[PDB]
């Protein structure tokens, strides 16, 4: 049934609780938030969190015969391919913390330094290491290392970051460090050998987290051979802990995916080959989730701190904790598309969905194809605040019901009556053949009056439409 799909959705990926997940134990995003910042260290203060911070940063010109506090040499400055790059990685975690980041020349002094690398001892090229970065309050013969990131220039995807992404998100992740993130677990390469099997916690993959080493497959997502280019769920936890939740981050009407209003890459979309992997931080507004040029079968959950199935990829798209979006555009493939509390204009476009507004007065769209239009609570169209079914189509489109008498183990307990007496469980249809529209009344709660009206527009056959 729709319900099936949605009771499906709804429980994916379930965290924290006492869950354990591949033998392991499963963080909440708050907790691996705070597990990430387990150093506790902050450019404001040793356990100093939750306040604003300014940063300055910039791209020193390095000679290439010096050798770096790690004793690495054959240093030379960004390259500007790199430095775009990297202003962009910035931007991304300005856009979720209350931290200001300003560029400062060369020669001046800065928080942040960003510095390509190339040998391990002089002469001798290095073709085994990535980057590093030193964490805040890093205090070495006196000198802080603190906001020092540097990268392998002999890997092509630190050389060029605008075309691997792996790049992209390398630039993030060091940069992760020198705000004070660390690792989500501890576990040294180099003299050591380490797995997903010594992680602390389930949720230490690069589904949920960039800092993390470990794939994303891992937890069962997919992102198709791409790496995320910002901050995922729990990195913004982690983030907001240290210096606070950006509030004033895209407040107005935003749409994410295709015909994004973002300005941001990692949050937009122009073709279906381009593939979108990202957790949503938005401070306000009606938004909307626009995945509309997708071929793939897509499953969108609006519920904050919940995962999506987007673009052909698996759990790629999040809702960050504390983050309402309101809309949602499924593609032509067969869609599941979950609402939350809100009001919601839930779409689904060609092909077979399946959809669910939740609560709240909901506007809801099957589109083209056979659609499943899912309830499961009175409250979920409560008479004074009812779902409007736009477009459905009398033998095609269908109303699931099925929750109802599978709860009640009864299969009388929902039925269709032509008048109603107060008995919990008779539902009534009203047409209107003048203005096209069928009111769908029903009487879970048993009151004198029916507690449950959809508003639907078109007229509907009670012979073949409903999955009760
Ligand atoms: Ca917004
Ligand atoms: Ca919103
Ligand atoms: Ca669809
Ligand atoms: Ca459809
Ligand atoms: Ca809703
Ligand atoms: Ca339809
Ligand atoms: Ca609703
Ligand atoms: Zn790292």
């Amino acid at each position: 049934t729709g319900y099936d799909a949605v009771d499906d959705l709804l429980h994916y990926h379930e965290r924290g609780n006492g869950i354990q997940i591949n033998g392991k134990d499963s963080f909440s995003n708050e907790q691996a938030g705070l597990f990430i910042t387990r150093e506790n260290q902050t450019w404001n203060g040793y356990k100093v969190f939750g306040q604003p911070v300014k940063l300055t940063f910039s791209f020193p010109d390095y000679k290439f015969s010096s050798t770096n506090v790690a004793g690495d040499t054959g240093l030379s400055k960004f390259s500007a391919e790199q430095q775009q790059q990297a202003k962009l990685s910035l931007q991304s975690w300005a856009d979720v913390a209350n931290i200001t980041f300003t560029e400062v020349a060369a020669g001046q002094k800065a928080n942040i330094t960003f510095g390509n690398y190339s040998q391990d001892r002089p002469g001798h090229y290095d073709y085994g290491t990535q980057a590093y970065a030193f964490l805040p309050n890093t205090i070495w013969q006196g000198q802080d290392l603190g906001g020092q990131t540097w990268y392998n220039v002999n890997q092509s995807n630190v050389k060029h970051p605008a075309t691997e992404d792996y790049g992209r998100q390398t630039f993030t992740h060091e940069i992760g460090h020198a705000l004070g993130l660390s690792h989500p677990g501890d576990y040294n390469a180099g003299e050591g050998d380490p797995t997903y099997a010594d992680v602390t916690y389930a949720e230490d993959t690069r589904q949920f987290s960039l800092m993390s080493y470990w794939s994303e497959t891992n937890t069962g997502g997919d992102n198709g051979g791409h790496y995320a280019a910002a901050p995922l769920l729990d990195d913004i936890a982690a983030i907001q802990h240290l210096y606070g939740a950006n509030l004033s981050t895209r407040t107005g009407d935003t749409v994410y995916g295709f015909n994004s209003n973002t300005g941001r890459d990692f949050l937009s979309t122009t073709s279906n080959s381009q593939k979108v992997i990202f957790a949503a931080w938005d401070a306000g507004g009606n938004d909307t989730f626009d995945f509309s040029g997708y071929t793939a079968n897509q499953r969108i959950n609006l519920n904050e701190k919940s995962f999506s199935d987007v673009g052909g990829l698996k759990g790629n798209v999040s809702i960050a904790a504390g983050v309402t979006i309101e809309n949602a555009i499924g593609g032509s493939g067969n869609d599941v598309i979950v609402g939350n509390a809100a009001n919601n204009v839930l779409k689904g476009g060609a092909g077979n969905d399946v959809l669910f507004g939740g609560g709240g007065a909901d506007e809801l769209w099957g589109g083209a194809g056979k659609d499943i239009f899912v309830f499961s609570a009175a409250s979920d169209s409560a008479p004074g605040a009812s779902d409007w079914i736009r477009d459905f189509q009398k033998g095609i489109d269908k109303i699931d019901l099925s929750f109802f008498d599978k709860e009640a183990n009864s299969s009388s307990f929902i039925h269709f009556v032509d008048h109603f007496s107060g008995t919990a469980g008779e539902a009534l249809l009203s047409y209107n053949a003048s203005s096209n529209v069928t009111d769908l009344s029903v009487n879970i709660g048993g009151h004198a009056a029916p507690d449950f009206l959809v508003k639907i527009v078109g007229q509907v056959d009670v012979a073949t439409d409903f999955i009760v």
